[PDB]
């Protein structure tokens, strides 16, 4: 509250690690799904149901410009690129699984990293 502060968690290198973090997810094997945006003239359906549509190199673009302030707004972009893809995608596709891999692969790193 006024003039009570928990103690100063460093987050001086959170920028540098959230782009770590995404270079591993933007390189993996399994990425292809999310790496640009759904293109929503080519894709039936996407445009209409998929109200907050999120990949990759959005999220690059809006990291590398300022745009998230601070790190959970960043792991809720990641997120949703996950989460919109098990709301379109069948699990038991290849894109549903590439989904429910990279969700995994990327929650790991993030515990690693920062808890």
């Amino acid at each position: 509250s006024m003039s009570v502060k928990k103690p100063k968690r460093d987050d001086s290198k959170d920028l540098a690690l959230c782009s770590m973090i995404l270079t591993e997810m933007e390189t993996h094997e399994d990425a292809w799904p999310f790496l640009l945006p759904v293109n929503l003239k080519l894709v039936p359906g996407y445009k209409k149901v998929i109200k907050k549509p999120m990949d990759f190199s959005t999220i690059r673009e809006k990291l590398s410009s300022g745009q998230y302030p601070n790190l959970e707004t960043f792991a809720l972009d990641v997120r949703l690129v996950f989460d919109n893809c098990e709301t379109f995608n069948e699990d038991d596709s290849d894109i549903g699984r590439a989904g429910h891999n990279m969700r995994k692969y990327f929650e790991k790193k993030w515990t690693d990293t920062f808890k």
